[PDB]
């Protein structure tokens, strides 16, 4: 064993050097100044005139923007038959502490981490009653934190957490302010800086495991850790398109214009002020300009360097950064086209419904699991086996056609004597747990009248 | 702890140094100068001729302008739903205090300075019979107000507010008129509206938290505070396409046309006066000029600069612009095809649709808490634990397309023998809470006539 | 001297009529005492004062 004194201090220097990686994919989404995106031929003054591409942000939003979760599936004993009436079922207890925590707001931000970073941390805690918070003190306590304000160390064998620390800094600044471990057994917390520490606050822990469970973007079994979203093919024409922008701006700046020149014109003749080098001449529009023609002098100019060239190379990389991403090609440089049909819809989304429907398996499985931990640390004891076949249920990533769906539902319906029985018709319209739900005593109701 | 003068000195500092922050975020949706935004190539005379860019505005209206408040949901015993309706139910005070405060009008308001700073905050209180003489006395007096008139210090652990005040400048912007603090239990107030600081009035609210709240616009978990939604990558685009606008508006003042020359023709054999270097001659249309024109002299010219060079760069310009923000491609690239069907419509405004449902979720924790902090201040006590559960329910961000919408319902509902209760066809086209309401009376006075 | 011809420019005019041209309040409604909503024109009440 380790003391919990030294348990800070050995893995506060792992947290900090996780943060020089993390770093890294931040710059992308918050579109921070990289080398590599100053384009090279922008004279060393105007290199101030950074241009931003918003490809990263672009994608890690319509993967997380997409997903959201109607509840979860429990399988009952004795047949799927289960009801939130008397004596109600397993899943209308874990959707009150969902909604009583607000983690359809807190999943809906920690989502984007996990993305970005590629790993954010769900913690579980009763709440203690003593600082007079804004909750219900009868559920579990959960909430989701940043891979920037918290760590974990993973077992290489099995796979699961052995350790866990927060760290929160001061409101600016990089002093600590507070630091907590997790460990099997306990909970600890600590409530000044690095040097000046507080005694040990802690609490004695009924889990066999660390109350901290990883949300991983893993996007193969051999990423152990789950990876950033924001892949390096992706970074490589956000980069490329930054030079291009610049480059393109910076001959706006100094070519568009056609340079022009006379030769063999003698400045003396010409009248040029010899002290500050320039004539200034009154040059209303259509005015003639004539000249004693020097050493038989004559006109030149240089021509304008064609915007249109560097225009033809953004098109290109924005073509790349579509087939890359998987976005529907009305997203970023937009397609000579809109998919103007129901089924053409599902034509442009299918690549980025696909991954979203990914997303919310492997996100899914967090959830199901931080959701047993709450469980057998509320209710304390064993868990009945049924809650290792729970499931998450996630809405359609699809652009809904509401219209489509319904002349669909209607006619497989047939009043009763079609082919579905109407439970199916309501989940095939999309209408969440909650509202299949409530949609029973409306109907029951309207059984009342006829 | 800390003296409240010393207290209000304090963080007087902390609010006036976070005005040099904001005062960037605020230069772009104005469209203020910036030095970013000046077009190089114009000489010096001409760089007063300023461009202004509108894409930061444009994005932040039309995210602001689609979101709506239809009232509040909270769950009940026994699943028993409120029915026959005009009672007050658990939601119905909650929206009579939003009604009676025209929260509707203000909030729409507060919510583009939560876009444009990053944050806004909810200040809750009840009337002062002496001073709030245009306002129901029984509602609590619930106000929004900017970051330019109020701050806060959230902790960084745990997230609650501290400490917030607001201070109010007088109408020529050189002093602060008044300052409140809000205290945990209780709130004071100071007037200089003659000379320096008078003796504070107080008020004891007896609450356990500040009667302040954040809205913010948090990007990601760890975006502790919340940030400004006119982007870095917005931003650039921005101050892009204003210096292309002066380039090319400075270039049809000073070389859209050609420049012409005459060599080797003397200007004391053309006439030209000696005390002005000028010679005036008549030029309607048709005439011809003719010169003495020994020793090889010959007429040239300059090229006019092609201005379409410059609107091919403002073409790829409009095209990132509208990729970085995901609005109608109309919006901005403005010439692109019209969607010409309600499933085009439901496509090219995809991405807005799913922003502004974000917005929603974020925003709508915030006036939970409002509520629920409203509530503790009217009531007095505990909430009832319901209340931990509350749903904001808001209007689709959807364009409407009502004769979609009645061909679907029609349908699905099919004279009452079809898959859905009447009150779930309501939902579905769009009528709300407090509209239903209106229905499920008027449903009843046609039912007496048969 | 050919300054004098100016080029007035209508976008102006056309942005703030085309708002203040779609502008039109029809009523207004204040919420019936008792929960009662229904009331109608063929006797005073507040919308109709």
């Amino acid at each position: 064993s380790i003391d919990p004194e030294k348990l800070r201090d050995q893995l506060l220097d792992a947290f900090e050097n996780k943060q020089n990686e993390l770093k890294s994919s931040k710059a992308y989404y918050d579109a921070e100044r990289r080398p590599d995106a100053i384009g090279l031929a922008v004279p060393l003054d105007m290199r101030k005139y950074l241009a931003h591409v918003g490809y990263p942000r672009t994608y890690v939003d319509a993967i997380a923007e997409r997903q959201e979760l109607e509840g979860f599936r429990i399988p009952s004993a004795n047949g799927e038959e289960p009801e939130s009436g008397g004596e109600n079922d397993p899943a209308s207890e874990l959707w009150d502490w969902w909604q009583a925590n607000n983690l359809d707001i807190e999943a809906t931000l920690g989502h984007t981490d996990a993305l970005i970073y590629g790993t954010a941390y769900i913690t579980i805690s009763m709440p203690d009653p003593e600082v007079d918070f804004d909750v219900d003190p009868e559920v579990p306590l959960i909430r989701v934190e940043p891979p920037t304000a918290l760590y974990a160390e993973v077992d290489p064998r099995t796979r699961k957490v052995l350790y866990a620390i927060r760290a929160i800094y001061g409101a600016d600044g990089n002093e600590i302010v507070s630091a907590t471990l997790y460990l099997p057994d306990t909970t600890m917390t600590w409530l000044r800086a690095e040097g000046e520490w507080e005694a040990p606050t802690s609490t004695p822990h009924g889990l066999e495991m660390v109350p901290v469970i990883p949300i991983s973007n893993r996007t193969r079994l051999s990423d152990l850790y789950g990876t950033s979203e924001i892949s390096p093919e992706l970074r490589s024409v956000t980069d490329a398109a930054a030079q291009i922008l610049m480059n393109m701006q910076g001959t706006a700046n100094l070519m568009a214009i056609p340079q022009r020149l006379i030769f063999g014109a003698k400045p003396e003749e010409l009248g040029i002020n010899a002290e500050t080098g320039q004539r200034m001449f009154d040059a209303y529009m259509a005015r003639i300009l004539a000249f004693e023609g020097g050493e038989g002098a004559h006109a030149e100019q240089f021509s304008a360097a064609e915007l249109r060239n560097f225009v033809d190379a953004l098109d290109a990389l924005d073509r790349k950064a579509a087939s890359y991403s998987g976005l529907p090609p009305q997203y970023l440089s937009s397609s000579s086209d809109n998919p103007a049909s129901a089924e053409a819809i599902k034509a442009a989304e299918s690549r980025l419904v696909k991954k979203v429907e990914r997303k919310n398996k492997i996100f899914g499985g967090a959830w199901e699991q931080a959701m047993r931990l709450a469980y057998k640390m509320v209710k304390g004891g064993d868990i009945p086996t049924e809650y290792y076949r729970m499931e998450t249920v996630w809405r359609d990533p699809s652009t809904p056609t509401y219209a489509a769906k319904a002349d669909a539902a209607a006619k497989l319906f047939a009043n009763g004597a079609g082919l579905i029985p109407r439970e199916r018709g309501w989940v095939d319209m999309g209408y969440t747990i909650v509202e299949r739900e409530q949609m029973r005593q409306w109907l029951e109701q309207d059984q009342k009248q006829g």
